[PDB]
């Protein structure tokens, strides 16, 4: 049976609330995590993420945060109707959401802030030179299959080792979580073990998007096709999803109810802001943009109602059609959505197919727009290329260089470890200190840290600050 | 007396909504603002324009991300006001019991758009554009004007012209504000929406010493001649006397007041120009009371923790201050009447924040950096202003000629064709509604087009405010 209040859980990993609370208390709970995740400097870092189009002086353009604040805003239009429907239909009180009505729409609001503050510098493409770098270094092809006499991978420790070892599959695990770095597992890793927010079981659980581990080798079960679609969190993770399930009532590779609905937000946002970023970068006009397009009532109803005027009615139109229909989606399939076995989207539409559609074929596809994504590559790649002797590093080398901060023997190494952020290179000792020593799998987790400790970096770069230090890096500044 | 239902008005200027509407319909009319506004490229533009510090390449504070951390405070007073209303069982008496989410919707937006109509270069882009017009048409002999139609032998009509000499060179980002929503941005807002955005209620004109009745809300001015009769239709709206502010006004202040400094000392922190350490130092030199209370309790917590429970404890003690003082006073407040801000002076609340003021001033505010910023910014708006002289210095029929066949001035059709259409339009359409046959329409014109002027450069970046002088400047 439905129940909300075993859902939305109002306690905290670390110093937590204790005990019965007033639905007020409950309230200054969820408003303490709206005000950690507004002041936190990662989501001030979004205003520095590119959101399609590169960040100009002439930058009426969007970036990261401006479209996470427009997400927000449809994630609490869906949240609000999912609200007055059930509330219309005597099922509030009947589903536990009578006292948690105002959570309920502020998770999804703070869930939709940060649904991008994992993504890399580049998006898609600092993605992607992540994990064909880190694909290139240590082979996770490779591990599939039984231990193989030219297994490619060049850390040494990470080598499966021949007929002899459970620990075999610790490395399958480490070389494949590492090359599937993915902005969604990144956030989870960046609001727990990074950022510190200590933010409230419920809110940490709209953020997990995907259920699929990153270390995941198989074809995901069909059950759960859609849900495991890509990774949701880091083997580094692993121990703090298992009690974030257990806290929110979540079954194995179940979603947290709520997520349905920043994700359907998620949806509807997509596009339609960067199709009137195109028109604003002058790459077509209203009237051409239009053309392309050609469904009456959004659409054709928009263009008679210049530039604003289309697109704050088309916006309008788009969003009154569609946020009902992913409401009463939601409420029809809450039973499923509840358990977090639902495996399909709010909005699984064709509007949206349409506005994605023209925004491939004349946005997505501008020689600037895809002159970025091949640099920004270039970028990260050099980056990772730059920062790879710390990676080259024995465990004892290594060691000495964490512990004595300034090395003698490394001063490259030495240069490049001060590099790096302290809050990442505070989590690798935390993390590392936990291991015990002793075990023959400490240098496997070890490498994996270290390994994470330089993703971490790398990803948690603004798009600028990653140009920049590509460039003062290869001594052209 | 006190019904909320009589301020928080769901109409629109053009195409308004009408009749009788369900709790819900009206929760989607405010709600259909908020995407207006959060979708508005005046508020993308705030991510450019720069709060305290220079742009760098990246944590710091920006026009836009303050303004977002003021919506949150903004809320909190808000949502505090709604949760005492509610134990105190007025909520239903004073109206608010449906109206209860576009309540604290008005207050979230209203803090947004606080900020909106500030020009590039902050208090000296404001500086800049006054000097600049101060030195043309000099309001001082009204009360030297290069200006022949507005030099005052007789007549009526200079009346006009001691309106809009002063208007003019009374240049300030809450007016502004208010004639970018309406005139400029074409937004269609609610009335309650930019009720709570006129925060002063002092015309731009105004040239006597305000009444001692709303001294305090006539501070500084917060509409222009030229919206003088949207004004007229927006207090008509929303019940509101002759200089008298909007009930929820007061709030977005308050949620304004506590944001002020706070944010600038924790980047000031991070640009390190000294240590948590050494800033709380500074906070006791300048000082079991509210100071142990909220400062002395947030660094033993520490000793990014320090200013977590800095902002925490000063929240949870301003915040119902504030709450309670709203209800505390709401029957004047509720008139628009109030003479007073939620957190006034006499208060050891108060006296925190100015404490918070004081140390920033001392130490943030007269960086060398800061400071630099602000002597080029008022290059940048003064150089960008003399660039488009030659436009104000046409004659009517000569400007007029240009409007209309978009030869004889090369250099001025250029020039004109750089302001953004929307600006331009917003001439067009107010020149075209005065009528050509009277004797005051030279003296309106040339308002209208310094005011379009004025529009251009207040509605730049400060990037772009820079950029456009570079190129202009043929460098
Ligand atoms: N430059 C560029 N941008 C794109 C392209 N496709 C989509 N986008 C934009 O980039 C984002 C890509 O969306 P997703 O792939 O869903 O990113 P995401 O939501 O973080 O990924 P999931 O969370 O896994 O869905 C969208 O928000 C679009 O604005 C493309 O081909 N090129
Ligand atoms: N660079 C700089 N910034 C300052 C200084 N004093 C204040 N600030 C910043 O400017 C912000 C706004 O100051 P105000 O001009 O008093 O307020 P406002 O938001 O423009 O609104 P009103 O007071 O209603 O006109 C503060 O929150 C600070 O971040 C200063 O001397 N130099
Ligand atoms: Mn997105
Ligand atoms: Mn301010």
């Amino acid at each position: 049976q439905i129940d909300f209040r075993k859902k939305i859980n109002w306690h905290r990993r670390y110093r937590s609330p204790q005990g019965v609370k007033t639905e007020h208390e409950i309230l200054r709970i969820f408003e303490s995590d709206r005000g950690r995740i507004i002041n936190s400097p990662a989501i001030r870092r979004l205003q520095q993420k590119t959101q399609v189009f590169p960040l100009e002086r002439n930058a009426a353009v969007r970036t990261r945060l401006t479209h996470s604040m427009e997400v927000q805003q449809v994630g609490r239009y869906i949240a609000k109707e999912i609200l007055s429907r059930l509330k219309e239909l005597k099922l509030l009180e009947a589903y536990g959401l009578d006292e948690l009505t105002g959570p309920f729409e502020s998770i999804v609001e703070m869930s939709c802030l940060m649904h991008d503050i994992g993504n890399p510098p580049f998006g898609h493409f600092g993605e992607a030179a992540i994990n064909d770098w880190f694909r290139q270094r240590l082979h996770p092809e490779d591990a599939e299959s039984q231990p193989l006499t030219d297994d490619r991978c060049s850390v040494a420790a990470l080598r499966l080792r021949d007929g002899e070892e459970p620990l075999n599959e610790l490395r399958r695990k480490i070389r494949q979580d590492l090359c599937h770095f993915e902005g969604n597992a990144q956030g989870i890793r960046l609001v727990h073990t990074l950022m510190r927010m200590n933010l409230t079981w419920a809110q940490v659980g709209g953020i997990l998007k995907y259920t699929r581990p990153a270390w995941w080798r198989g074809e995901t079960p069909e059950t759960h096709h859609y849900l495991m679609k890509k990774p949701g969190y880091y083997l580094s993770e692993e121990a703090y999803i298992a009690r974030l399930r257990k806290e929110l009532n979540l079954a194995l590779y179940s979603r947290f109810p709520l997520t349905w609905i920043m994700e359907a937000a998620d949806d509807i946002s997509y596009c339609v802001a960067d199709l009137e970023d195109a028109v604003e970068k002058r790459i077509f006009t209203v009237e051409q943009l239009y053309h392309h397009l050609h469904f009456s009532l959004v659409v054709e109803n928009a263009w008679e109602k210049t530039e604003d005027q289309f697109f704050m009615y088309l916006r309008v139109n788009t969003l009154n059609k569609l946020v009902p229909y992913a409401a009463q989606r939601f409420i029809d399939n809450l039973p499923a959505i509840f358990a977090g076995t639902f495996n399909h989207a709010l909005l699984e539409s064709d509007l949206l197919k349409l506005y994605k559609n023209v925004a491939v074929k004349h946005v997505f596809s501008h020689p600037d727009v895809e002159r970025l994504e091949l640099q920004g590559y270039r970028v990260i790649s050099g980056l990772l290329e730059i920062y790879r002797p710390l990676l080259s590093l024995s465990l004892s080398d290594f060691t000495e260089l964490v512990e004595k901060e300034r090395v003698k023997r490394f001063p490259i190494e030495s240069r490049l470890f001060h590099k790096l952020s302290t809050r990442h290179r505070l989590a690798y000792v935390e993390a590392v200190s936990k291991l015990p020593s002793d075990s023959p799998e400490f240098p496997l987790w070890e490498y994996y840290y270290r390994c994470r400790l330089l993703q971490d970096y790398i990803s948690g770069m603004t798009d600028l600050y990653a140009w920049d230090e590509y460039r003062r890096l290869m001594a052209v500044e």
